[PDB]
């Protein structure tokens, strides 16, 4: 086991966040900042295609039943959707909404998950949003609404809402505009399950990690870092080819070549060659690939390293 | 996996944390009530027994303790128990969540408040190991930066940094002041025991397989003794297995026997194969049996 962790964010901002929303014998989570709250739509019930805008009508403000942790029942005095995502409008707002803003996460990019039930947040743990549009949770029923993010610069940052478990181990949600990631419905139908490739920068960020943990205690470098190199450009040309998403270039994957020495090229060609046939030298104790260690999470615990 | 390593939610717990200094040093603080734990050493390099009489020359408000929120608090009296320092606050924390203080066993995992200056800049989860030490990050957080989780609504307190050795292990006391691993807090040479591989981790790992799923491609049908593996575990680098109640129960959620388990293990220590489980070909051995169960 290395000292590179996937870290958390802590969860005190977001914990003052999450609320409890129940409409007709349905409940979930769901988000409230300022005068707003967000939820998934399907806590009005199972609908689909077009049906939602008229679902919406025909429910009633005060049908929406929404408590606070603290066993406080908020008014809603107005209701609208957004791509899949039902707004609740409280007549009070929350007093400790954070700083916060809703981006598009890409893929690669990891974030925190606030696994909640009732409005509760019970436990957190990292994720990676996958190339189909999903990731690897942890959810059961009624973890619907928890959300993901992660807290920079002083900011809340909202990049996921979840909605539905896509059979297998597998979930989707949307982002906080409304748009799921991928193009999947919140419905309980079809599972065009795209390809989920491995995450190639953070192979390169796990690899970079392996040779500082190793370098730390060893002279020699590591008996699995090949010593050819390969292009950039010709890395992505096997990648697509063999489930592997495209090396793109990155301030933490350049920050941290030039404090190994090693060159990422080296560590392209080494993920063809184990990729291809794994020898038995694990990296890291594993003979597989980590695909959720991040550059810059990478970078941000190497300082810890002693020099 | 949709079996993941859980950490604990931490805003309970950040109301607690603060900023201790003394005279130069600089660490982390838990306020509950109205004491503050932190390790002694804020006060500087000791040994043995002059701990208590420097705690003596202290004068209270050279301790300068600072909240989240900026807030100074103010010393009013202090003590030792174990290898950590208590101070009394002129006032008690309000916030104090219902909590109380337990001493990890080998296996247990927790959650780590990365901690500096008093506040959590991030969280990771970690397990006790054989040796009373934990593997941190190895941006572990600041001295004083305890281990947590949350059972049944009360927070439960289990470790605080005092010392780093390298790769990122690190060790520390209970909140009890009382050392894991017998070390000390003297940056002098200590013996670092052999860090065995957690047993009834891996078993409730290998029943996550299971479900994750008929008998499976490894899943091996034969049966070893409990005294019988336990005898070949003190000499392969494993930790002795001890059955609880968490892990009685995903025996009955799947029919597999423990002892099918302990087999699969065995064969698959001395040789593996080329037979994943869950996409992988080593053991984990920090998921615990309760949170395989919780996430079911």
């Amino acid at each position: 086991s290395s000292g590179f962790k996937k870290l958390v964010s802590p969860s005190s901002a977001v914990e003052k966040c999450i609320v409890s929303v129940s409409y007709r014998g349905n409940n979930l989570n769901g988000l409230w900042l300022g005068d707003s709250i967000y939820c998934p739509r399907h806590v009005l019930g199972k609908f689909s295609g077009d049906q939602w805008g008229d679902v919406l009508n025909l429910a009633n403000n005060h049908e929406f039943e929404v408590v606070t942790q603290n066993g406080v029942t908020l008014n809603v005095v107005s209701r609208r959707l957004k791509g899949a995502v039902l707004i609740l409008q409280t007549a009070v707002a929350n007093a400790e909404t954070p700083k916060y803003k809703f981006v598009k996460a890409n893929c690669g990019d990891s974030f925190t998950i606030a696994c909640s039930y009732g409005g509760t947040v019970i436990g957190l743990y990292p994720v990676t949003m996958r190339s189909n549009g999903t990731i690897r949770a942890s959810f059961l029923a009624g973890a619907c609404g928890s959300v993901g993010f992660n807290i920079e610069k002083g900011v809340v940052n909202f990049f996921y809402m979840h909605h539905l478990e896509l059979p297998n181990a597998l979930h989707t949600g949307t982002d906080l505009m409304g748009e799921f990631y991928g193009g999947y419905v919140d419905e309980e139908v079809a599972q065009r399950v795209p390809p989920d490739n491995l995450v190639t920068n953070n192979i390169v960020a796990w690899l970079y990690a392996a040779i500082i943990s190793v370098k730390e205690s060893s002279f020699s470098q590591p008996k699995w870092l090949e010593s050819t190199t390969v292009s950039i450009e010709d890395y992505n040309r096997w990648a697509s080819d063999n489930g592997f998403t495209p090396f793109s270039t990155s301030t933490a994957i350049t920050k941290l070549s030039a404090i190994t020495g090693v060159d990422v090229c080296k560590l392209l060609r080494t993920i063809m060659v184990k990729s291809a046939q794994w020898g038995s030298d694990p990296i890291l104790g594993q003979y597989n690939f980590e695909d959720e260690l991040t550059p810059e999470s990478v970078f941000n615990q190497v300082g810890g390293v002693r020099l």
